[PDB]
């Protein structure tokens, strides 16, 4: 019920371009419903999104005792209209939490400028190049392009290999180096989900937006050396996690669990990006400190233009069917689809839980909230324990796990709310709830189980409920797509549970046979997660038993003993009861039934593919 004060001086560029390439539908809508945003203007505009998302044909002949779990098929219930994105928008963006009090503020300064000093000893900031940027996008990136100029292009490695596109970046980077902003301005879209289960993981209602190809580039070259240096990986940073993927995130949290200590602590905090402060981004902005004068300039051109003040492009519902965009500014909370949105919230998170470390180990007092009482005590805690805390946690983005020297860490909880980073599913001051075995901490929408190998080894599998793993198979991203498009999608889903998931005795005998519906020759197509741990290994033509010798035996740096596993047979599953558990549907009636005519419906689903294509046999390599 108050704020914005919208900075016009940095804004005003971008509003009245947009109003002015516009001109002639721009109006002023008295009815708007933001109310913690700052309303500028609207203008009419075609439809996007679709109240429900298209099913993947062929991972749902080949999956049909799910088609009456609800748990898969919620995940295909996903809302991307207009209204659906305004319900959110009302719900978890449209939101101000109040400023934490001058105490605790100070608290977030002296540790975050701690942090970054250390993070930056064996690390250098530099500037990204353009071949830097031209070799890690992909063919499909989000083009986003919203001006008149920006329009000239319909794929992303289009604009990239034109010098037209390049033109455009150089002149906003001299608008920046002047002292403007002219058209890095956000695209915003959103999903309502029909959710859910009681602790399912992983998908909720959220916003996604992210600024212009050209706009992500100035973006990627001031700050992009955090992820491209890897600032966040565990070598550099003892509690990051950045670049391990799904099998190898199990070995850290059994790392710790050996460490002496109280529980381990997996706390989840509700609305991370909206739950992002005005001070949050001005100790993320420290990293300016390090940086050469040329570099320092062109980040401080994003951070108070791009980050610190932000302009956003909405749809909206109106009246007799028709849409119309809406522009409104922010000055805090964290846009979902930033460069660096991973690798600073990797870093504020880092602190948030070093911190809560420290009013566990009565060091911060409820004197220090409202004003620092000793502000000398705080440095020299983080000197002679910092870094032991670090290499005690697991942050990856939101996610973190840690591991506290005792159990006051579950009420050392009026730091965590004053900084607003208040916990979900929670009473305001209620303790938390910590886990005493590893095998059931959550984190990065998995838990993760020790699998005992036949001749005497063992790995750490990752694991996660088995409805959210079908059900996310069974969506297709879009309308349109092809039967081969669909299958080789499904084929990708169908190799990756052949990596992670193995040990899951339904997704193995499914993956078994869409690999066996869909032609041996096809080349895997399509993105089977979004998480940055999900390193995708699994899209290839290789031999899939090949693989998984190289990222669980050759390749671990866990497994001493590099002998080959020759079989698929000589891979077990998880524990009956913990399949189960896991939503695993062994021994029940239409579940029998599916698995004892798999081959009847491979067989069908290959007439629907092509009689002329080549097939393989992959369900003969499974007899148990
Ligand atoms: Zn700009
Ligand atoms: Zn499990």
């Amino acid at each position: 019920s108050c704020a914005e004060a919208p900075n016009m001086k940095i804004i005003g560029r971008r509003i009245e371009r947009i109003r002015n390439e516009h001109a002639e539908t721009w109006f002023l809508d008295e009815n708007h419903p933001y109310r913690t945003w700052a309303y500028h203007g609207s203008y009419e505009a075609p439809t996007q999104g679709s109240a429900s998302s298209l099913v993947n044909g062929v991972v749902r002949l080949l999956s049909k005792p799910w088609d009456v779990v609800t748990g898969v098929t919620g995940i295909a219930m996903t809302d991307t209209t207009p209204y659906g994105q305004q319900r959110v928008f009302k719900e978890k963006v449209d939101t101000r939490v109040p400023d934490p009090q001058e105490g605790t503020r100070q608290v977030m300064n002296i540790v975050s400028s701690w942090l970054w000093k250390e993070l930056g000893k064996r690390k250098r900031p530099r500037v990204c190049t353009k071949e830097e940027f031209i070799n890690k996008v992909r063919s499909n990136a989000a083009l986003g392009a919203i001006f008149e100029e920006e329009k000239e292009w319909k794929t992303a490695v289009e604009a990239v290999n034109d010098p037209r596109f390049w033109a455009l970046v150089d002149r906003e980077r001299e608008h920046h180096l002047r002292g403007e902003c002219h058209s890095c301005v956000y695209n915003m879209m959103g999903k309502r989900e029909k959710k859910q289960g009681e602790f399912g993981k992983a998908k909720g209602s959220r916003a996604i937006w992210y600024m212009w190809l050209g706009a992500r580039f100035l973006e990627f070259e001031a700050l992009g050396f955090l992820n491209e240096d890897h600032w966040m990986g565990r070598e550099n940073s003892g509690g990051g996690v950045e670049g391990l993927g799904l099998q190898r995130l199990g070995y850290i949290l059994e790392e710790m669990n050996r460490a002496p200590g109280g529980k381990m602590y997996a706390d989840d905090t509700a609305g991370w990006d909206t739950r992002i402060s005005k001070f949050d981004l001005e100790n993320e902005a420290l990293i300016t400190n390090q940086m050469e004068e040329g570099h320092r300039t062109l980040a401080l051109a994003v951070i108070k233009y791009t980050y610190q003040n932000k302009v956003v492009k909405v749809l909206r519902p109106a009246e007799g069917g028709k849409t119309v965009m809406d522009i409104i500014s922010r000055q805090d909370q964290r846009g979902s689809g930033q460069v660096v949105t991973y690798a600073l919230n990797t870093f504020t998170n880092l602190v948030v839980q070093l911190i809560r470390n420290m009013e566990a180990e009565e060091v911060l007092e409820m004197q220090d909230l409202w004003l620092l009482r000793k502000p000398e005590k705080v440095t020299r805690w983080l000197q002679s324990n910092g870094w032991d805390r670090l290499k005690r946690m697991a942050v990856s983005g939101d996610d973190c796990v840690v591991k506290p020297i005792d159990d006051r860490f579950a009420h050392a909880l009026r730091f965590l709310n004053d900084m607003g980073k208040v916990r979900k599913d929670t009473q305001e001051w209620k303790p938390s709830t910590g886990w005493s075995n590893w095998e059931e901490v959550p984190f990065c929408s998995h838990h993760f189980n020790k699998l005992y190998l036949k001749d005497g080894r063992s790995i750490v599998v990752p694991c996660r409920h088995q409805d959210e793993l079908i059900g996310r198979a069974r969506v297709s991203p879009g309308a349109g797509w092809s039967i081969r498009e669909t299958a080789c999608l499904a084929k990708s889903y169908a190799q990756m549970w052949q990596l992670l998931y193995f040990h899951r005795r339904d997704l193995r005998l499914m993956a078994n046979a869409i690999c066996s519906a869909v032609p041996v020759d096809w080349v895997p197509t399509g993105r089977t997660t979004w998480s940055i741990h999900g390193k995708g290994e699994w899209m290839t033509t290789e031999d899939m038993l090949m693989v998984w010798n190289r990222v669980w035996i050759e390749e671990n740096d866990h497994m001493e003993d590099k002998t080959p596993v020759t079989k698929w047979t000589d891979i077990p599953y998880l524990g009956k009861r913990e399949d189960l558990w896991c939503g695993s549907l062994i021994g029940h009636r239409p579940r029998t039934t599916w698995a004892e005519n798999i081959k009847d419906t491979v067989n069908m689903v290959r007439r629907i593919i092509g009689d002329e294509e080549k097939y393989m046999d992959y369900l003969s390599t499974q007899v148990r």
